[PDB]
């Protein structure tokens, strides 16, 4: 197992434009496009991210290009960010393709704002921050996805993707 591995199983592949847990405009291995309400304004994002009239349709190759691209992204918004850097630092190679897969889901600044998660993250306080994601909004709304995150930030195993 490993982060790609992880998330295709969370994010699954659509080769059409589709919408998200949160109504968005999504494709490929959830390769958000726009918040934006207008299909429009989605396709135009993905013909700008493509580089081709797509008419709301990729293929897998592009669909893999666009997943590279954003785990890159989730592990640099990491990496800049003041309150996720310290937590990486305290993440194991398991543990850490949790937090990348928040990262990856949220964003960057969605996942920065669970101040008290991510303290307790970073003090390995493994159990305690399992405990305090279960909760959170994120798990209301995706709890199949946010039990497996957990787990894997609990246990520090692949045992809730196997």
């Amino acid at each position: 197992m490993n982060i790609f591995e992880m998330l295709r199983i969370d994010e699954g592949l659509r080769l059409k434009i589709y919408k998200d847990t949160e109504g968005y405009y999504t494709i490929g291995i959830g390769h958000l496009l726009t918040k934006s309400p207008s299909l429009n304004a989605a396709k135009s994002e993905l013909d700008k991210a493509i580089g081709r009239n797509c008419n709301g349709v990729i293929t897998k190759d592009e669909a893999e290009k666009l997943f590279n691209q954003d785990v890159d992204a989730a592990v640099r918004g990491i990496l800049r960010n003041a309150k996720l850097k310290p937590v990486y630092d305290s993440l194991d190679a398991v543990r850490v393709c949790a937090l990348i897969n928040m990262v990856f889901q949220m964003g960057e600044t969605g996942v920065a704002g669970f101040t008290n998660s991510l303290r307790m993250l970073q003090q390995k306080r493994w159990d305690e921050a399992a405990v305090n994601l279960a909760k959170s909004r994120w798990y209301n709304q995706t709890p199949n996805r946010a039990k497996r995150v957990i787990t894997t930030f609990r246990t520090g195993t692949w045992d809730a993707y196997k």
